[PDB]
């Protein structure tokens, strides 16, 4: 029940929206039908429209009018947004030349700059190249301001979950909006766009932007507006509000368009129609920076201009249909389109089998435009598992496609000519961001970003403590002027232990055998050297990583790798080795095939054993350290060590006998020269971050040898590829990888084909940063670098993302 009775006379998008049932006046009021009867008439006005004419220059105050062009409106706060323009003879502000904002230029009263945010729905980062004819205010925002070539949204890449990763910080998986349909089978309740459930506070996680303002005392505009209030009062609303009383006016505001994301469903993301709603989208700009003129605010002010996603040409035609996979079709329900979510129909149904569901959709037609995946096998940089709202099967549709169960569903429910939900990784489905204001840099580049990164900095430029999120703060540094955030490195928790000889071989009975003994002061003397750590220089460029947990490892040293090995799961943690440009790959000697050698340094008690392999038939094990790599036939039998072996699935020894026989040496090739850290990763859980021992699902059978869920590689060299890897001056190159520790290639419908075809090509899907490495391993790297700290977290956060350059 609404008492719509009361009344919004002084009330017009008041700041607090009040409880039931009294009436509402703030700027939601309309999406939950519940705004007092007078609120059209009051604070809805149009008459007169949007821009002051030279006749209403001076003109007596008529309260029933839109906006006023009376001598009062200025100290009112309610002037057209070109008052000035008209009546006072002043230019746009877009016409004026830019001109450095230095320091902030605050009217009396303002204790700090105050943030406006203006979000774009739809706005795919090409629109800054392809449209930049007809929006010359935005055009001016992004020259003379500080600009990303684009922002990478996150997966989905659907409206809700991105706007409200803008607000939190935090991936969909930890802040609940994981689509922009959802099933909680905990509340046993769905969210849907259209509705009211959509409003109850327990589907919104984490903590956004307004609700981290207000408990630190930074008052908050509030952000979102019913769809129909139209662009131009919201404007003038923020306006207004900028004009409060110090004691009451807020320091943080968004604006929100609804274009050009509408637009771009019906006709395309560059269909001819689209040229208007970015026109539109620039006057709007234009009415705010202007506004902020005659405020004297447009020295003072932070701008935004942020968008949650692109769009891409998706059609009617480009569907595939689970009908054509399936038999049993009517016992799941699909969400569809540009991803796909599975679940059974009914909880009741004991013959429904999501093994069998997975099958049906793997690799079947030549051109399937879908791949089928269980939610903990989705490559690891998309962050989309940890959640129960989040169905164990998943679809990811190929870009341009949608799925839907049955072709019924896609014409008796073409309408569109775009959509967006594809992989965050795709080129049309990017963004944009640019920041303007005293805080920001001027005319300043910065690298493409993560949406993930900006509550950080939003953060920052309020002068807020951020909650914990999943933001690397520091990481942004670089699009700052000042407010910057000095972050530290972690501390070390767990020191090594530097072990020397001191078991002999016969104490080991591991089953493993070495043909070895086919065995000198100069080469003896200088093998101890290299257990010392002299080569140490060459393979360990960045310093040794830090490990931030507790547990008991081992520094061992060799003349072509070093290694963290962990005493509690029988194997590295990391592996650390330098490729130069001239290296040679060998192979491994036939009579050391199945070659495997006690470790004198580290303990029978805590090295794995060959007969744990021989009596598992499932698993197999390769080395971290490739034999192939080796500087010399002596050096090769320290790749042979029971501390460089890992279980490895047969299958997925193929990939990984590819990677190093082949891949490395081709990445040194080009890169001049590449630094190597490689190793296990354990997530059985699913949560981005690694597993206690306690939570390992999986054994080589009989034994305590962990089996890992990945296995990771972090692939480093000099940004200026003309200095080799391991004699660079200045910025570092990267690019990482998780892949899937699997016992069949399923993942791979061209794994029958020789390796040169399909591995390199899924170890591109499964690219990585260095910080998902981190969170994965608890790991520290790039410790000691002649860098600094903040640009080495921009490295750590980079994705190597293989898609083309962005415009053609
Ligand atoms: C990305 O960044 C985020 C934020 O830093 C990281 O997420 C955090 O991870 C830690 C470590 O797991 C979590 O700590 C645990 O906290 C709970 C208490 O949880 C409640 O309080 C906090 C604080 O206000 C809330 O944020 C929590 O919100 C979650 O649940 C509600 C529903 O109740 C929901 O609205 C939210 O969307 C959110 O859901 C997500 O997280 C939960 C897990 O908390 C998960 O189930 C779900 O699928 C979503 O992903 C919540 O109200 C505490 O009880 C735990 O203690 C238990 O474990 C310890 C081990 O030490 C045991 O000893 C003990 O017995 C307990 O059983 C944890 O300490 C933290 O909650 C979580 N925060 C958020 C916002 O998600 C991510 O890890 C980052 N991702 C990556 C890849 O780095
Ligand atoms: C999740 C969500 C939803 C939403 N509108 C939805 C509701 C439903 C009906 C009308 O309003 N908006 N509007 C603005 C923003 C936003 C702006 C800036 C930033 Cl930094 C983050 C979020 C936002 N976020
Ligand atoms: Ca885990
Ligand atoms: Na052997
Ligand atoms: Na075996
Ligand atoms: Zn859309």
């Amino acid at each position: 029940w609404t008492a719509t009775s009361g009344s919004c006379k002084g009330r017009c998008f008041e700041l607090q929206e009040v409880g039931p049932p009294d009436c509402r006046c703030d700027n939601l009021c309309k999406s939950y039908s519940s705004c007092c009867h007078d609120f059209d008439e009051l604070c809805l006005k149009t008459a007169r429209g949007w821009e002051c004419t030279k006749d209403r220059c001076g003109e007596v105050r008529n309260e029933e009018n839109a906006c006023h062009c009376s001598e009062d409106c200025l100290s009112r706060g309610d002037c057209c947004t070109n008052y000035q323009v008209v009546c006072k003879g002043e230019s746009h502000w877009v016409d004026d030349d830019c001109e450095e904002i230095k320091v902030p230029e605050c009217p009396a009263g303002f204790v700090r700059p105050p943030l406006i945010i203006f979000s774009v729905d739809g706005f795919r980062a090409s629109y800054m190249k392809k449209g930049s004819k007809v929006m010359p205010n935005i055009e001016k925002l992004r020259s003379c301001g500080t600009h990303a070539p684009y922002m990478r949204p996150v997966y989905p890449t659907k409206t809700f979950p991105n706007l409200y990763t803008l607000a939190t910080g935090l991936y969909p998986e930890s802040h609940g909006i994981v689509g922009n349909s959802m099933y909680d089978p905990v509340f046993d309740a769905s969210f849907h766009l259209r509705g009211r459930e959509k409003f109850n506070h327990r589907w919104w996680g984490g903590q956004p932007l307004w609700i981290t303002a207000t408990k630190q005392g930074v008052r908050a505009g509030t952000f979102f507006w019913s769809v129909s209030i139209p662009h131009e009062r919201r404007i003038l609303t923020i306006l207004q509000w900028l004009s409060l009383p110090d004691n009451e006016r807020p320091s943080v505001y968004a604006f929100y368009s609804e274009q050009p994301d509408f637009s771009g469903h019906k006709y395309g993301p560059f269909g001819p129609e689209m040229t208007n709603p970015l026109r539109e989208i620039d006057k709007t700009v234009g009415q705010l920076m202007d506004g902020l003129k005659q405020l004297r605010l447009h020295r003072c002010v932070n701008v935004i201009f942020v968008g949650d996603h692109g769009m891409e040409d998706v059609t009617c035609d480009r569907t595939e249909f689970l009908s054509n996979y399936l038999t049993n079709v009517d016992d799941i329900t699909l969400v569809p389109g540009t991803l796909g979510r599975i679940r059974a129909k009914s909880i009741n149904n004991s013959k429904y089998d999501p093994k069998t569901i997975i099958a049906a959709l793997t690799c079947k037609k030549p051109d399937q435009h879908f791949k089928p995946y269980m939610k903990q096998h989705l490559p690891k940089r998309l962050h989309y598992a940890n959640n129960r709202r989040i169905e164990d099967i998943h679809l990811l549709v190929d870009r341009r496609w949608h799925v839907a169960r049955k072709p019924l569903d896609v014409y008796k429910k073409c309408f569109f000519q775009g959509d967006h939900g594809f992989d965050n990784k795709v080129n049309s489905m990017q963004t944009v961001f640019v920041g303007y204001g005293p805080t920001f840099k001027y005319r300043t580049k910065v690298p493409p970003f993560e949406n993930i990164e900006l509550y950080n900095v939003m953060c920052d430029l309020l002068g807020l403590k951020p909650a914990p999120n999943n933001g690397t703060h520091g990481s942004l540094n670089h699009l700052l002027r000042t407010n910057t955030f000095r972050p530290t490195m972690p501390d070390e928790v767990s020191r090594p232990n530097y072990p020397g000889i001191m078991y002999l071989q016969s104490e080991f009975d591991l089953g493993c055998t070495c043909d070895d003994k086919v065995e000198n002061k100069l080469e003896e003397l200088n093998k101890r050297l290299h257990t010392k750590g002299s080569t140490k220089e060459r393979h360990l460029l960045y310093g040794r990583p830090a490990v931030l947990y507790r547990t008991s490892y081992d520094i061992l040293y060799h003349t072509d790798f070093e290694s963290g090995y962990s005493e509690i799961f029988l194997m590295p943690l990391w592996t650390s080795y330098t490729i130069s440009k001239q290296a040679e790959v060998s192979s491994i000697p036939e009579h050391l095939t199945n070659c495997v050698r006690p470790d004198v340094r580290v303990s029978p008690g805590f090295s794995q054993n060959c007969l744990a392999y021989k009596n598992d038939k499932q698993m197999s094990y390769g080395f971290l350290f490739p034999p192939y790599l080796s500087s010399s036939p002596e050096a090769k039998y320290d790749a042979f060590l029971v501390t460089n072996m890992v279980p490895m699935y047969p299958a997925f020894k193929r990939v990984w006998a590819y990677f190093q026989r082949v891949l490395v040496k081709k990445y040194a090739s080009e890169r001049n020269g590449v630094n190597v850290i490689s190793g296990p990763i354990f997530d059985y859980n699913y949560d981005g971050l690694r597993d206690t021992e306690d939570e390992i699902k999986q054994y080589v059978e009989g034994s305590s040898i962990p089996v890992p869920t990945h296995y990771y590689s972090i692939i480093t060299s000099c940004l200026d590829f003309t200095q080799p890897a391991d004699k660079c001056d200045g910025p570092l190159s990267v690019s990482s990888f998780i892949l899937p520790h699997r016992p069949d290639n399923d993942e791979s419908c061209n794994s029958s084909e020789d390796e040169s075809k399909w591995v390199e090509e899924l170890m591109k899907m499964h690219t990585a940063r260095v910080r998902d490495i981190e969170h994965l391993t608890g790991l520290d790297f790039y410790r000691k670098t002649s860098r600094s700290y903040s640009e080495i977290l921009t490295l750590k956060t980079y994705l190597h993302t293989y898609e083309s350059e962005i415009g053609g």
